[PDB]
């Protein structure tokens, strides 16, 4: 996992259920504590979040900023895999292996991609149509 | 680099030049070659090359085949991000990092997206007003 693996899951954590337990990272992330431990200290190096004493985990307006970024990729590439055809039981590991490995101009394209077939059924249907072409002929 | 990456890149200079030597792979994967020595074995062991006394590596069957499946698919993924907009100098490294973590069920599914915006330009047309409108 790499940083933005680590604040996507802090992020969804907190907006679940009101904070990040790192056992509770170790489990999203299928990862021993001291991996989570070890991030985290980078992360506070780096100012994404803070440990005041007791309290808990706290992001910062920068590790907030980021968070809410990377959930919003993360849903817009499963949207975008699923509208254009992709069986929904691999959606998900599609995403988690490609997400950070993508530029804001290809996100930002994929994005209006998204709107495209959104905006009108009849473009949805029309690619299924081609589906069909390939699919045999 | 994974082995996918390997094999891609063996395919591609024995294509280009029609040999793959240890040194024209570790200068493409940028690493060195006591590591491309070492993946070489692991492809040998796997069967997808062998090696030999006068023509150097050369690919098996299998090899071959995964070789043009992977060239194939770096190809798709650039025409992708190429027609949807993506600025042609961002394009090879979004593809060089998302290619190998992707289900073959994407890379079919975006091939039909490909032929959908080859097939009728008002389509492309219309992804771009629609850029244009997503741009306020
Ligand atoms: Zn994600
Ligand atoms: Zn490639």
């Amino acid at each position: 996992p790499s940083m933005e693996d680590y604040i996507e899951q802090i992020y969804m954590l907190i907006e679940e259920k009101g904070y990040a337990r790192v056992s509770d990272i170790a489990e999203a992330l299928a990862v021993h504590p001291s991996s989570v431990t070890k991030m985290v200290q980078k992360l506070d190096k780096d100012e994404y979040l803070i440990y005041e004493k007791y309290r808990g985990l706290v992001l910062t307006s920068k590790g907030k900023k980021i968070g809410k970024r990377l959930v919003y990729r993360h849903e817009l590439l499963e949207q975008f895999l699923r509208i254009i055809g992709v069986d929904e039981e691999k959606i998900y590991n599609d995403v988690e292996g490609i997400e950070h490995h993508l530029s804001w101009n290809s996100i930002d394209r994929i994005g209006d991609l998204v709107q495209y077939f959104e905006e009108d059924d009849a473009r949805k249907k029309d690619l299924k149509s081609i589906q069909k072409k390939t699919e045999h002929h």
